[PDB]
């Protein structure tokens, strides 16, 4: 089809699926002098990747296992995005070639396997691009990662479900945060695409609820040039806010941060959003004179119990399915499989990438849960009993003949226990509820590097107002002080002192003014 | 946008998703498609502009809404789809530009998938700011 | 312009009307500088403005 690249396995039913194996494109300005060529993906990603091989691994389970589906196969076609939206839109049309040939009769292999599922993208943008061709013919899309409040629209995005919580609850824990740690001038910086510019919004909004002024807002993307990037920076720079709101990616943030590295701005409070706060990509010790002491956001880990021995299992020769295990292998190991010669018997634990040294696992956590959603979906259609099904007048699908829109159906009213005990519910919004863990950015003491140590969570259940909890004791603010930064835009007026107006400043800044002759102020 | 929305229907309890009912009518729509066929018409009758050619067309309704824009950005690209992917009537013809929709998110929708095959859509009505990055929308013009 | 489709005067909308010379603009808690008081200024000072 469309991408060559692909890690795909026949079976009874086919389940799509949309991973970054690489952060984004090359940097190629075609002036279109020639035919356009198709682009090239540069930066490796081993965290998508282990996220495939979580999604294979949930697979080969349900497969193995008899109890869940028996007497069925589960295939895949896992493709790579790329984090670009052209990739997986390529990606998505070779998914519903079946339903479009069918809809459209051009009249041809007519052998081509249908797609059931598709676990979504990664990307908000990029989850949107692909749910609003995927939604056309009522194909489930169960996203791990994709958190836009714009997703939740089920108007538009009809057949999209996801794993993971809403910027909602992650916007309402930053403004609590802020609220907790007694400050009101703040900064805000958003990745421009559909994940950042809601949250951020969300943020603004709460944020002018609780009183707290935001001194500036800017917007930052991976392809930003050389002048925008450096406007930004100036403002950072001109700002007296110490402590600043992030909601971006980690490519989109990159740019960004080496250039704060290079002019050696020091002193910022890093909120991160759930996205960037693990971030391989900024999360580098040479950043940690900038970026230390960042408190984010991280979901409940998740427990699988064989992962890390399939992970380890990663062969390139003994994997026929998976496409992606020679560039893989490849890149973990600098050497060429026919610049060094790879021998083909190395030991994949001898390296140091984000693919087998984890502490928790939260997205790869989300797809297992995704393929075990569409796996118990499936398997609620093979044990119904007709008169008491979904369907019409108790009817139940057909097992040989099962259609998109059925499993769509069964996921909308689904509910079923994962291996932690927890009990799996898609909403209305066909989105999901979890808690959230606080986290900072320390310094690894024996080995150097950036450690992340929770220092509280936030309890979504919970009542407003007591959601937050925070262990102030275990945060080391700019990764080694201990005193909670000051953040205010002004100094408190003392006793006897009397708020001034500053022309044309918010309201959170003022001149304190003495009180007159006959009047006092305690307070 | 002949029609500015469609029907209400959901919860698809056994019954296979069928097309959506656009409901009401949008007569600027119905104007602007006769303002694109009428320019058509007077290229082709012009024998200063395109000497011995004729240009054709093919127009389809999104309804402000945007799965009929993307069926219909799919009928579209029919063609340039079989020479990609390589998956026929052999008698597709072949779109080469596409004048944009209306709703910058309808636009949106329609560009990322018209960009895969650099088709050029030039817009009328969609403003937003949203669709200047043409690191994404690679052929979208206004 | 006809304002309302029917008036021809220029529309109030401030949050607060503008202080007064003799007075000086005192803050509210929790609300915008565009929302403020007309407290008097004290014996001894004056405001032209
Ligand atoms: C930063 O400003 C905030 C106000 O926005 C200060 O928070 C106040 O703290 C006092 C006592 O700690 C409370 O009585 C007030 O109710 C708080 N303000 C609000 C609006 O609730 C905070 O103390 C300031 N920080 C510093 C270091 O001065
Ligand atoms: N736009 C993505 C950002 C992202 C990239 N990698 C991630 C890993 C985990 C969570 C989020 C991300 C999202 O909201 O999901
Ligand atoms: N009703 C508007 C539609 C429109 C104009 N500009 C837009 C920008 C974005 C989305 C929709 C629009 C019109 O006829 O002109
Ligand atoms: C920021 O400060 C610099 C140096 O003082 C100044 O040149 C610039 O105009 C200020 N504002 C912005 C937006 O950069
Ligand atoms: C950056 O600033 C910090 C501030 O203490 C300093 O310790 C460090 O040496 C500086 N590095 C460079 C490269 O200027
Ligand atoms: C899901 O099933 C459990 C099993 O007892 C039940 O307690 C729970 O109420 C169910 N949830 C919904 C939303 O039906
Ligand atoms: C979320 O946190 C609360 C408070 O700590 C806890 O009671 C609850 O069990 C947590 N949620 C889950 C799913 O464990
Ligand atoms: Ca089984
Ligand atoms: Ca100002
Ligand atoms: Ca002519
Ligand atoms: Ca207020």
């Amino acid at each position: 089809y469309g991408p060559d690249q692909r890690a795909q396995k026949k079976g009874d039913i086919i389940l799509g699926g949309l991973f970054p194996i690489h952060f984004g494109v090359a940097a190629k300005d075609q002036d279109l002098k020639s035919r356009p060529e198709s682009v090239e993906c540069i930066r490796y990603n081993f965290r998508g990747f282990r996220w495939l091989q979580a999604m294979i691994f949930a697979i080969e389970e349900i497969n193995s296992s008899p109890a869940l589906l028996p007497n069925l196969t589960l295939g895949y076609r896992i493709f790579d995005t790329c984090n670009t939206v052209s990739k997986a839109l390529e990606a998505t049309l070779s998914f519903v070639a079946q339903n479009k040939i069918d809809s459209l009769n051009l009249d041809c292999s007519e052998h081509i396997p249908s797609t059931i599922a598709v676990v979504g993208a990664t990307g908000s943008g990029v989850s949107t691009a692909v749910a609003n061709l995927l939604g056309l013919f009522y194909i489930p899309q169960v996203s791990y990662a994709s958190s836009s409040r714009l997703l939740s629209n089920k108007n538009q995005f009809k057949s999209f479900l996801r794993t993971i919580p809403n910027d909602e609850h992650q916007a309402t824990a930053m403004a609590d945060i802020i609220e907790y740690f007694r400050w009101n001038w703040v900064g805000t910086i958003a990745a421009d695409d559909d994940y950042g510019r809601p949250g951020i919004e969300k943020f603004r909004e709460e944020a002018e609820e609780r009183d707290i002024c935001i001194d500036f807002s800017e917007l930052i993307s991976q392809y930003s040039d050389e002048e925008e990037i450096q406007h930004v920076v100036e403002v950072i720079q001109n700002s007296t806010a110490k402590v600043i709101v992030v909601f971006s990616s980690g490519p989109d943030l990159e740019p960004l941060i080496k250039e704060i590295v290079r002019r050696n701005i020091t002193g910022k409070i890093w909120l991160a959003s759930e996205a960037w706060a693990s971030s391989s990509l900024i999360a580098m010790p040479q950043y940690f004179h900038v970026v230390g002491g960042t408190i984010g956001f991280a979901l409940k880990a998740g427990q699988i119990p064989g992962f890390r021995e399939f992970l380890k299992k990663v062969h390139p020769r003994k994997s026929v399915h998976n496409g992606f295990a020679k560039e893989f292998w490849e890149e973990t190991f600098n050497c060429h499989l026919q610049r060094p010669l790879c021998t083909g018997d190395e030991n994949i634990s001898s390296v140091e990438t984000p693919y087998i040294d984890y502490t928790h696992l939260r997205i790869s956590y989300n797809v297992y849960l995704a393929v075990y959603s569409i796996a118990h979906a499936l398997q609620d259609i093979y044990t119904c009993l007709p008169g008491r099904g979904l369907f019409t007048n108790g009817s139940c699908a057909d097992i040989k003949k099962v259609e998109a829109w059925q499993v769509l159906k069964h996921l909308r009213h689904l509910n079923f226990t994962n291996n932690m005990g927890e009990q799996v519910t898609f909403d209305e919004c066909g989105d999901l509820v979890g808690n959230y863990s606080i986290i900072n950015w320390h310094l690894s003491p024996e080995d150097g590097s950036i450690v992340f140590k929770e220092v509280g969570y936030y309890n979504v259940y919970a009542k407003k107002g007591e959601r937050l909890f925070i262990n102030e004791e275990k945060i080391l603010w700019s990764g080694f002080s201990r005193e909670v930064p000051f953040s205010n835009c002004s100094r408190d007026c003392l006793a006897g002192t009397r708020k001034g107006i500053i022309e044309g400043e918010p309201t959170c800044c003022f001149e304190c003014v003495e009180c007159p002759d006959g009047e006092y102020s305690d307070e």
